[PDB]
This record gives structure tokens, C-alpha cells and sequence, in this order.
């Protein structure tokens, strides 16, 4: 499986591989141990995760990878450029409640309430399913489908390995 470094390595790559594109500069791809750090018991650790993900400088279209420890990765995305209608989707290729509470746990300590997070099905290896999650809907806000009816679906994605494999490596 990925460790969280991986998912750093290549979401790392991707923003080099994005630079100066029409509207890569709305994304923000969130360090995992960071998204975790949202909902640490020390104080300092939590503030500072919310500075970082949620602070007046952070682009509006954030892209958190949820991390059960050795068990499980999902995704969620944050559309917070209209801040009267926050728009949230967890993607989540799977059920007990932990996803999806960590999700919401993430939601609700980025200001957001967490009911409104849309439960999105994905390529109905988790770690691939994430980063292809991200590859795709990075492209979508770069040549504005991201918008559409529809333009958020990952239902139907199948994670390239090999791709994710060589990106790693380099």
C-alpha cells in the first residue's frame, strides 16, 4: 500500500506537471499528515493544519486524502469558491462508519458542516483510486468541465498503475 509520502510524492509531481495551466492556481492538493493533523488532540498541531488548508491564502479547490492507518485511503474535495455555498464530495471506494466519520471530522474542523458532504461513488489500490481521483478532477478544473452537471463523477475510473508507478519513480 501507499504511504503517505507516496501520495505527497505525486500530488508534488502533478502540481509541477499543472504549473501556469488555466486555473491550476484554484487548486490545492493537502498534504495527508496534514488533512490528519485537523484532528489531532494537541491544540497547536490542530491550528496549525487549519492554517494551512483553510487559512485566506489557500486556493479554494482542496483536494484532502483521508487515511485510516494502514487500512484504507479515500478522498475528499473542497469547493470553498463560494463561501455562502461550500460544496464538499467524498470519495470513498470502500463499510463500518470510520471513513466516512474521519471525512466528516475533516469538514467539520475546516469550518464546514459535514451533512452537506455529498457520499460519491469511485471506480465502483485505494491509494490508486485517490491519486487518480486527483489526477482527474485536477483536469477537469483546468478545462473548466469540473462546472457541468456531472463533472465531479469518478464513478467509472480505472487507476493506472504502471502510470502511477512510473510517476513514482520519477
Amino acid at each position: 500500500w501507499l504511504l503517505d509520502g507516496h501520495l505527497r510524492a505525486y500530488t508534488d509531481d502533478l502540481a509541477r506537471r499543472l504549473r501556469g495551466e488555466p486555473n491550476a492556481h484554484l487548486l490545492h492538493f493537502a498534504d495527508s499528515q496534514v488533512v490528519t493533523m485537523l484532528s489531532s488532540a494537541d491544540p497547536d498541531q490542530q491550528a496549525r493544519a487549519q492554517r494551512l488548508l483553510a487559512g485566506d491564502d489557500i486556493p479554494p479547490i482542496v483536494f484532502l486524502p483521508i487515511n485510516q492507518p494502514n487500512a484504507h485511503w479515500s478522498l475528499l474535495v473542497v469547493d470553498r469558491r463560494n463561501k455562502d455555498a461550500v460544496a464538499a464530495y467524498h470519495y470513498d471506494s470502500m463499510k463500518d462508519p470510520q471513513q466516512r466519520y474521519l471525512a466528516d471530522m475533516a469538514a467539520y474542523h475546516l469550518g464546514l458542516d459535514y451533512q452537506q458532504t455529498h457520499e460519491m461513488p469511485i471506480a465502483i489500490s485505494c491509494g490508486d483510486h485517490v491519486l487518480t481521483g486527483i489526477e482527474v478532477l485536477a483536469h477537469r478544473v483546468l478545462d473548466g468541465t469540473f462546472d457541468y452537471a456531472g463533472g465531479r463523477d469518478l464513478t467509472d475510473i480505472e487507476p493506472d498503475r504502471g502510470l502511477i508507478r512510473d510517476r513514482l519513480a520519477q
